[PDB]
């Protein structure tokens, strides 16, 4: 039901939540998780395109910004268990960088051993050879 209001416009199936996130319930409010949970508030200026709702992997917001949404309900120890190179990057690159939430699978969690290291030639390469390289927004991996 709350998500029925963002989806007046946005679209159900791209913009609707069909990731593992779609299924699971929100640890702080033992409800199902809602947009509102990860994007905030759309404003009375929503259309125009302003600071309402949270941005990921996109230049509006800063990497700490929409990084911290994320730790609304995910612990950093956890984190670094499930893989070491977390902790590195949480204050550093937008976790959206790698992860996908939207779509039926997220790419990272099907990785190869292989594709789990190219992942990080891939970037930190990117980093030493594009000047126009910005942490918050990488197109690189999707
Ligand atoms: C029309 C009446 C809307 C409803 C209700 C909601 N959204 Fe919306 N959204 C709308 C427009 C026209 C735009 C584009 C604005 C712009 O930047 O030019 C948006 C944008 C977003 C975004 C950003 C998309 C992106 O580029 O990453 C997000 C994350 C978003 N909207 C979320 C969102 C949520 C969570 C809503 C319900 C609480 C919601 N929107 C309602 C139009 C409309
Ligand atoms: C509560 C409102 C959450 C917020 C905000 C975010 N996540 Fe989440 N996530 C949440 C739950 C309850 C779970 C399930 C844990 C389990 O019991 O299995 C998850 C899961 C993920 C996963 C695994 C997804 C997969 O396809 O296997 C990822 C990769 C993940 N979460 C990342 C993530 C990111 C990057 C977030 C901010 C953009 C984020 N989550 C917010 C609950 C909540
Ligand atoms: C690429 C360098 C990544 C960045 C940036 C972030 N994550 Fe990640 N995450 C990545 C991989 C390759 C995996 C899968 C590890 C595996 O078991 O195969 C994950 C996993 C997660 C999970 C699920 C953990 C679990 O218990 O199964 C979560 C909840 C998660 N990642 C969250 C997360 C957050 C919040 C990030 C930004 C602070 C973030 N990830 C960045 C790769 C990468
Ligand atoms: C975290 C668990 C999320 C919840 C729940 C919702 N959104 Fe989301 N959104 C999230 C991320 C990490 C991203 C980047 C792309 C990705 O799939 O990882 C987005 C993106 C959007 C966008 C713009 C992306 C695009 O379609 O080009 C919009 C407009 C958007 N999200 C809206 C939206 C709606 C309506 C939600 C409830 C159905 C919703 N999001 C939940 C993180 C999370
Ligand atoms: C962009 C999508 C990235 C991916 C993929 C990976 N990393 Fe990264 N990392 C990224 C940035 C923008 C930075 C800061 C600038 C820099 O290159 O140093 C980092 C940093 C690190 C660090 C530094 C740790 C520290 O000194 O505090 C490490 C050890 C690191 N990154 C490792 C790493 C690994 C193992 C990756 C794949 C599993 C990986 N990175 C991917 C951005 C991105």
């Amino acid at each position: 039901n709350p998500d029925a209001a963002c989806l007046d416009c946005h679209k159900p199936d791209t913009e609707g939540m069909h990731g593992k996130h779609a299924s699971v319930i929100n640890p702080n409010n033992k409800l199902p998780v809602t947009c509102t949970n990860c994007h905030g508030q759309p404003s009375p200026q929503h259309r125009e395109g302003v600071k309402d709702v949270m941005r990921f992997n996109e230049p509006m917001y800063k990497v700490g910004e929409q990084n911290s949404v994320c730790m609304s309900c995910h612990l950093p120890e956890q984190l670094q268990k499930a893989f070491w190179p977390h902790d590195v990057h949480v204050t550093k690159v937008a976790c959206a960088s790698c992860h996908s939430l939207h779509p039926q699978q997220d790419t990272m969690q099907t990785l190869s051993d292989k594709g789990r290291i190219k992942i990080c030639v891939d970037c930190h390469s990117d980093q030493r050879t594009n000047p126009n390289f910005n942490p918050a927004s990488v197109p690189l991996l999707k």
